[PDB]
C-alpha cells in the first residue's frame, strides 16, 4: 500500500548528460549516438539574451567554440546545427551508453520524470505534469538548462522536455527534444505569460481512485452527476472539461474499485463546493491533478 | 527557483539490484562486492511468516536453494549467513558495477531516496524521511523487500534502509543493511505498533526558509518566541522540542535569509494556532517536515 510522486529510475539518463560550454556560459547536453542535444541560447553572453539574433549569433561561432565534456572526457565537435531553439553539436564518438530511445512531444495533462543536472553532472530526479498551459512546476537554478525530462517504457527512454527558462510567475518553460517550445514561449530574457492555470480534471479522479485504492474513502458520496452538470462545476473551479475519452481512460480504474466514473465525478464536486473540511486525502490537504490513470496504474500494479 | 521534492540519481544503485528466489517466494537482493544482501524472511512460506523459527528454517536451506539472478545472469551461491534480520549470500562474481559506498544506521527526521524495485527490476524512486517513531511513508506492494534506501554523497552510496513489511496504518518498517530493524519492528506476520508519529519541527522550519527564499512570505509575522515558550507549543501539536543544536543547524539557512531561527518559530506556533486560511506554502496546504536543513542547501546551491 501507498501512494508517492515516484520518478523513473534516471541511470539510462544519466549515462546521457554531458556539459557543453561555448565562451563562458555552461549548461548540460544530452549526448545520444554522436549527436549532441542542448538549449541554443548556450551561445548567447547576458547581454545577447534580451533580444538574440539566434542566425547572427551561431554565424560568429565554429566547432571549436562548443567545449563538449562527458566526465573528465572531451568530445571532438566535427559538425553544429540549429534545429529551432535546440543546438545539435556532431561529435567524433558515439555515446557507448546510448540506451534505446525515442523523441516524443508529449500532451498537456501528461507527466514525466526531470533529471535536474549542473555542469552535465545529476543532482536529482523529480515527476513534473506537463500542465494545460504549458508550463512545469519544477526546481531548476543557473546552469540548468540542458536537463531532461523523459518516460521509461520497459527498455525504451522517451526524452519530452529540455529545460530552457522561468517565468515571472517561477514556474518553467522548455522544448521537445527538436527544439519546439511548449506553449507560446521563446528563448528572449523578456516577461512572458503562460494562459491562466486549468487543473487536469482526469488527473484528480484517478488520485481520487488512488486513495480509494489506498483506504481513503470519507469523500465517496451518496450523490451521481452527469458530464454537462460536473463540466458547469469544472468551468467555475477552472477545471478541464471532462469526455467520455477521460471516461473511458479510467475504466480500468472504475472497473477495479466498482465506483462509477459520475459517482467520483460527484464526490469531486462536494469536494469542489465544500473544500474538504481541514482532512485529508493520501496526506495531502489539495486535489492533486499531477498523476495520470496510467501513472496510478503502474505504482498500484508494481509495473518494472 | 522552485522546490520539489527531489530523490538522488538512481543509476549506481540500479547496478546492484539481484532477484533473489528461495522456494516460491521472490524478493530483490543488493549485490555488492561478492556478497548479495536481502531480507531473511525469503525463506518463508506464507504459514513459516505467523511466526517463523529463522534459525530453524534457515538449517533446512543450503547455497543452492538460493536463485540470485541479475538481469537473466544466474550467479552461483557459495555462502550463505544471516545477521540479525538480513541473509548474506556469498556469491562467485563480485558486482563489476559496484559503486563506492557505506553502510549508515540514519537517524530519525533525516531523508534519503528509495529505489522501489520487483524481480530485482527498478520501478521508481520517491524521498522519504525515517520519521521519529522509525517508520516511513513509502510505496510498496508484494515483492518490494530488498528495496533499498540511500543517500549519494560526490561518489559515494550510502545505504540506510532495506523494505521488509507494512504495518496496519498503511506505513513501511525495514532494516539497515546490518539487518537491524529501524524502531522495536520484528519480521513476522503480526499486528506491530508505531509509536505515536511527531512532526520533525527543524525539517518544517528548513521548509519555511525553503519558502521564504522561493518568495512564499505571507506567513511571517511581527512576533518572536523563546525555545520554551515555543517547544510548550510544540508539546501541544506533537512537534519534536527544538534544541540549541536545531537552531545551530538552521544557522546557514537563517544567515542566507536575514531571518532570526526564533522569529520563524513564532512563524510556525501562528500557523500552528490558527492553521493557514485556505491559503498554501510551496504548494501544500499542509507544514512539510520531510524536507531537511541539508535537503533545502543542496537543492538551493544546485549540489550535483
Ligand atoms: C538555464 O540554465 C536558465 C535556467 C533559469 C535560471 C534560473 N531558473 C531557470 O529556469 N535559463 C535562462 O537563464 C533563460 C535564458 C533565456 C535566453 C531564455 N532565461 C531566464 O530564464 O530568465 C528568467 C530568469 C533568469 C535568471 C534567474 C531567474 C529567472
Ligand atoms: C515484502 O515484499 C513484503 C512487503 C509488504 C507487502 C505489501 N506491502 C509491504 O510492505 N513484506 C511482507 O510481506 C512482510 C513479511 C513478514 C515476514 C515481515 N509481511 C507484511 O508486511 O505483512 C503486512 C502485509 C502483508 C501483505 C500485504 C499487506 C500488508
Amino acid at each position: 500500500s501507498g501512494f508517492r510522486k515516484m520518478a523513473f529510475p534516471s541511470g539510462k539518463v544519466e549515462g546521457c548528460m554531458v556539459q557543453v560550454t561555448c565562451g563562458t556560459t555552461t549548461l548540460n547536453g544530452l549526448w545520444l549516438d554522436d549527436v549532441v542535444y542542448c538549449p541554443r541560447h548556450v551561445i548567447c553572453t547576458s547581454e545577447d539574451m534580451l533580444n538574440p539574433n539566434y542566425e547572427d549569433l551561431l554565424i560568429r561561432k565554429s566547432n571549436h567554440n562548443f567545449l563538449v565534456q562527458a566526465g573528465n572526457v572531451q568530445l571532438r565537435v566535427i559538425g553544429h546545427s540549429m534545429q529551432n531553439c535546440v543546438l545539435k553539436l556532431k561529435v567524433d564518438t558515439a555515446n557507448p551508453k546510448t540506451p534505446k530511445y525515442k523523441f516524443v512531444r508529449i500532451q498537456p495533462g501528461q507527466t514525466f520524470s526531470v533529471l535536474a543536472c549542473y555542469n552535465g553532472s545529476p543532482s536529482g530526479v523529480y515527476q513534473c505534469a506537463m500542465r494545460p498551459n504549458f508550463t512545469i512546476k519544477g526546481s531548476f537554478l543557473n546552469g540548468s538548462c540542458g536537463s531532461v525530462g523523459f518516460n521509461i517504457d520497459y527498455d525504451c527512454v522517451s526524452f519530452c522536455y529540455m529545460h530552457n527558462m522561468e517565468l515571472p510567475t517561477g514556474v518553467h518553460a522548455g522544448t521537445d527534444l527538436e527544439g519546439n517550445f511548449y506553449g507560446p514561449f521563446v528563448d528572449r530574457q523578456t516577461a512572458q505569460a503562460a494562459g491562466t492555470d486549468t487543473t487536469i480534471t482526469v488527473n484528480v479522479l484517478a488520485w481520487l481512485y488512488a486513495a480509494v485504492i489506498n483506504g481513503d474513502r470519507w469523500f465517496l458520496n451518496r450523490f451521481t452527476t452527469t458530464l454537462n452538470d460536473f463540466n458547469l462545476v469544472a468551468m467555475k473551479y477552472n477545471y478541464e472539461p471532462l469526455t467520455q475519452d477521460h471516461v473511458d481512460i479510467l475504466g480500468p480504474l472504475s472497473a477495479q474499485t466498482g465506483i462509477a466514473v459520475l459517482d467520483m465525478c460527484a464526490s469531486l464536486k462536494e469536494l469542489l463546493q465544500n473544500g474538504m473540511n481541514g482532512r485529508t486525502i493520501l496526506g495531502s490537504a489539495l486535489l492533486e491533478d499531477e498523476f495520470t490513470p496510467f501513472d496510478v496504474v503502474r505504482q498500484c500494479s508494481g509495473v518494472t
